[PDB]
């Protein structure tokens, strides 16, 4: 559904040569949404524009501040009080001008979610920090299976070195994952397997975290980012691969 | 002492956040020297400038390709067939307008390796993928004391949890660490100690090597970048516990 350029071949034949033909395919004919672009949502919208991810959606309200700096890619001096999703959309389109990038500019809620979640992404990033709208966010994506990567707390951690991805069930050392939890399963029933699992698949660092509200680092938090790109792109192609 | 405006502490507040006021000005009074300003060392400048490293110098005389868009944070249609370390740079002064960048438009040789290095950096990262200059460029620190992060091929890979640091003698599944090593040897006579160690810390990645598909490695942002991060968080790391330390 995307006729691959010679121009999107020059710019990504590096991805070609990395995960197949097949793959490149796949990727350009995806959708991905973001729906936070912060400290871990922004370099995440970067990783998929630079991986030849066909078009992107991103979902954020807020503006580049300069307290940004530290930690997200669409900080410099000239973007500061643009809307963080603009910025990234227009610095998306410098990365791969065929690209198909939609920007909401709105924050998800418990009364909107279904709505924006009920395009028909290939993936679904969640890079949002508020608790309420991020647990219906995973509530609802986990019961339509839309294919979701949720990440956890990447503040308080200096070492990159600790992320990983497990079942959000099974993250240790991340406050936010075990409070996300608790609502998951209060306010939405959402609650473990047979097997011990949630079904919601979470990006998070064993790092026991350094209290000064947390600073934060662009090693870790983009690192959370990348990390949650590559879950989904493992994903969709053993998916594809499959049928 | 550089110092540290109120602009550089709104910038870099959750820097001292993390790793506390101390460490705010020992990055603000650092000088961090990058070579090679590709996959990896693209991300390594970006991650020394977001977190308040005062002076950088950038060592590269490439030109930024439509083909680095898969792994370079300059490969923008707008910076194609410019200079990689002058895009970089004019971004970091972006990033923090306070920083003192210097612009290396040259390629560090066996003959030149010495000059560039004479500066005296509180750390350099080695980003290059040419295996004689960077054999030149790790024997030439080594030599001097002068503290050093190198790293293996990031292409070829696709995990990057897999990616940690260790001695340049141990890396596993990475060609380039293993003609380095070769290099290394029969050009400085640098060669593993009793203890096994070549005495310079390289990172490198745990994963099988993902060969060619569809003419070398291909590479993506999310392992390459990772390995400049994982090398600036290493060498801050280094830094503060020397500063500890003194
Ligand atoms: N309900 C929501 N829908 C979409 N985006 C959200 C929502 N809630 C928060 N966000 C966004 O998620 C991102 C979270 O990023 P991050 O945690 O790094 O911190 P930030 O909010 O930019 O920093 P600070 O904590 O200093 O305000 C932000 O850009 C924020 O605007
Ligand atoms: N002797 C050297 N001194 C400084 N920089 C160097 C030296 N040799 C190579 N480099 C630089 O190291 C970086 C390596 O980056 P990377 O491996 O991503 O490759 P690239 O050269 O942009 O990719 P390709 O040439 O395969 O398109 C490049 O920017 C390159 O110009």
């Amino acid at each position: 559904s995307v006729v691959i350029s010679d121009a999107w071949r020059q710019r990504f034949g590096g991805t070609a040569r990395l995960y197949g033909e097949k793959a490149l395919q796949l990727f350009a004919d995806a959708h991905i949404c973001v729906v936070g672009i912060g400290g871990v949502g922004s370099w995440a919208a970067e990783a998929l524009a630079r991986t030849g991810i066909g078009a992107i959606t991103l979902i954020d309200m807020d503006d580049v501040c300069v307290t940004n700096t530290n930690r997200q890619i669409h900080a410099l001096r000239d973007n500061v009080g643009l809307a963080k999703a603009e910025v990234m959309a227009e610095r998306i389109r410098q990365i791969n001008p065929e690209c198909r990038v939609t920007v909401v500019d709105d924050f998800v809620t418990p009364d909107n979610v279904a709505q924006y979640m009920s395009v028909g992404y290939s993936y679904v990033i969640d890079a949002i920090d508020s608790v309420r709208p991020k647990a219906a966010l995973i509530a609802y994506c986990r019961r339509n299976k839309i294919p979701l990567v949720t990440t956890g707390g990447a503040g308080g951690q200096i070492d990159p070195t600790q992320i990983q991805v497990t079942d959000l069930a099974k993250t240790i050392q991340d406050p936010l994952a075990a409070k996300l939890r608790e609502r998951l399963k209060s306010d939405f029933g959402v609650v473990k397997n047979s097997k011990g699992k949630l079904g919601v698949d979470c990006v998070f660092s064993t790092e026991a975290l350094v209290y000064p509200g947390f600073g934060a680092a662009t090693m870790v938090t983009a690192t959370f980012g990348f990390v949650a790109v590559s879950h989904a792109l493992k994903k969709m192609m053993a998916k594809a691969a499959r049928q």
